């Protein structure tokens, strides 16, 4: 190890997406939406 | 309407949680984790 600060990148990126979707799509429920959005990202990257 | 800036609160809060879980739990896959985490929040609040 090198120190106590080594957050892996890629997270701030995927999170920013949710900010652009929830702000535009404006779904009725974010909880269920958070599941469909991520659950779909698992079957998208091909 | 009042203007073009009215983001609903509650989002920055739920997102902060993921930051504390992914940083501690440190799961092997964030995509699948994002689904189990949110999918569980729908059956937690009782």
């Amino acid at each position: 190890h090198m120190g106590h600060i080594q957050i892996p990148p890629g997270l701030t990126e995927l999170l920013q997406g949710y900010t652009v979707e929830v702000l535009r799509q404006q779904p009725p429920d974010l909880v269920d939406f958070a599941v469909e959005y991520f659950t779909r990202l698992r079957e998208a990257r091909r």
